[PDB]
């Protein structure tokens, strides 16, 4: 178990770019990590965004968030070929990064307090 609740991570989910997140406990399972139905480890994360979302993410698609400038190192893992950055998505990503940069300056307990989502049935 590489990550704990409140840890800042980048997550690569679906068609979206590497995205700033916080590890958190699933509101129903009450765990932040599990072994999936294919036998692989996953972590439960919250995406920093103006549109809050959560997901279970394979451990290979989760990375410690050390700072926003790490994005270039993540793009490297994959003439130089670069994907363009769609305007609306870029704007949402910049918002998420601003929150993650603020969270980086907080303690783990402060981050848990400030950002853990409230889930309503
Ligand atoms: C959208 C969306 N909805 O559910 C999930 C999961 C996502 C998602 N996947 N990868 C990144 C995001 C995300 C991007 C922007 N804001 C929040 C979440």
């Amino acid at each position: 178990v590489k990550f704990q609740v409140g840890d800042l991570v980048w997550s690569k989910v679906g068609t979206y770019p590497w995205w700033p997140c916080m590890v958190s406990s699933d509101p129903q399972l009450e765990v932040h990590t599990k072994i999936n139905t294919r036998g692989a480890r996953e972590y439960h994360v919250q995406f920093f965004s103006n549109q809050p979302e959560r997901a279970w993410v394979h451990e290979k698609r989760v990375r410690e968030y050390k700072g926003h400038k790490q994005y270039e190192e993540l793009l490297a893992e994959a003439q130089k070929i670069r994907k363009p950055r769609p305007q609306r998505e870029r704007a949402q990503w910049d918002i998420g990064i601003a929150h993650a940069e603020k969270a980086l300056k907080m303690t783990r307990e402060e981050r848990i307090e400030q950002y853990t989502f409230i889930y309503i049935d």
